[PDB]
C-alpha cells in the first residue's frame, strides 16, 4: 500500500513518444515518490520554445514564483537571503478565499543539472505535506531543439477528497503555471 | 444604496483606443452594474483572431462551458434541456475542496447582439452572487479583421477580503478563461 510513483512508465500530458523515452531515466531519477495511503501524486510536462538556460533562469528564481504561477499575490524571502538549501520563502496565494501565507522550503537548487525542488511546509491546509520538483531539459527533433519542463508532485489528499479530485486540482495548476512558464520565457529568447 | 460600475471610460488592458471607441457603447449597454458595499466588478477584453460567429458559437453554449472555461470537472443540465433565459446548469468545479458545485442561471441570450450572461445562485464559495456579461465583437483596421470578446462581473467580496485580493482571483479566472477561448476558436477556424 505504499509504493514508489510510476510517472517514468506513462507517457505524460503533453510529452511525444520520442520526447518521453529520452527522458524517462531523469523521470525516474528526480521524480519518484513514494505513495502511501491518503497520497497522490503526478508529472506534468511543457514544451517550451526557449533556451535551456533562458528556461533554467525563470525555473531557478525562488525568491519570484509569481515569474511563472498564477496566483500569487506577493512572495518575499528573509533577510539574509541567499537563494540556498534550506531557506524559506512566504507566498501569499489568491484563492479567492482569505487565506494563510504559503511557507515554502528551497529543497532542491542544481545549476548544473537544472533541478530544483520546493516542499510548503506552513501555511496551506488542505492541500497538507505538499513536495514538488522541476526538472529542465533540451531535445533534438531531427535538428530542432527545444526545452522540455517536467514538473511533479506529492501530497496529501485531505480527509474527504478522492485521490482524482485532488489530482485534478492540483495537475490544473501546475498545467497553468507551465502554460506561463512558456509564453514567458519564449518572450524572453526572442 | 448602490451606485453604477464606469467599465465605459476605461480602455480595457490590450485594446487600442479605436477598438475603445467603438466598443464603448457596448460596455455601457451591457456591462454596467450596480455595485454596493462589498461588491466589486471588472471588465476583461481578449483579442481574438478568428470569425465573430466561431467564437460566438463557443461563447453562447451555456451547456458546455468547460468547452472555453478552466477549472470545471463536468457541467449537468436536466435532461429535457432548453437553452433560454431562466435555464439553470450545475456546474461542478475544480477547486480541492469536496463537491463544490454552482448552481447557475442563465440570464441573458441575444444571437442577433451576441451578448449571454449568467449569475451564481448557489454553491460557489469564493464567487457569491457573481453575476456575469459576455458581449462577442468584429473590428477592422486597415483591413485586418478579428474578433474583441468583452466579459465583466459582480461579486460579493467574501468577509474578510479586500476588493483588491477579490478582484484579483476573479481578474485571473477570467482572463485565463478568455485565453482558452481563444485557443480554442483560433484552433477551429485554422482547421478551415
Amino acid at each position: 500500500t505504499t509504493t514508489p510513483t510510476t510517472h517514468h512508465l506513462t507517457i505524460p500530458p503533453g510529452l511525444t513518444q520520442p520526447e518521453f523515452q529520452e527522458l524517462a531515466h531523469s523521470i525516474s531519477e528526480f521524480h519518484t515518490y513514494q505513495v502511501g495511503p491518503g497520497q497522490c501524486s503526478s508529472l506534468l510536462a511543457q514544451r517550451v520554445h526557449a533556451p535551456l538556460p533562458t528556461v533554467w533562469s525563470v525555473v531557478r528564481r525562488f525568491d519570484k514564483p509569481q515569474t511563472y504561477k498564477h496566483f500569487i499575490k506577493s512572495c518575499h524571502v528573509e533577510d539574509g537571503f541567499e537563494m540556498r538549501v534550506g531557506c524559506l520563502r512566504d507566498v501569499n496565494v489568491i484563492s479567492g478565499l482569505p487565506a494563510e501565507t504559503s511557507t515554502e522550503r528551497l529543497d532542491i537548487l542544481d545549476d548544473e543539472r537544472h533541478v530544483t525542488g520546493f516542499s510548503i511546509i506552513g501555511g496551506e491546509h488542505r492541500l497538507r505535506n505538499y513536495r514538488s520538483v522541476t526538472t529542465v531539459h533540451e531535445y533534438q527533433n531531427h535538428g530542432e531543439i527545444w526545452t522540455v519542463v517536467l514538473e511533479s508532485y506529492v501530497v496529501d489528499m485531505p480527509e474527504g477528497n478522492t485521490e482524482e479530485d485532488t489530482r485534478l486540482f492540483a495537475d490544473t495548476v501546475v498545467k497553468l503555471n507551465l502554460q506561463k512558464l512558456a509564453s514567458v520565457t519564449e518572450g524572453m529568447a526572442r
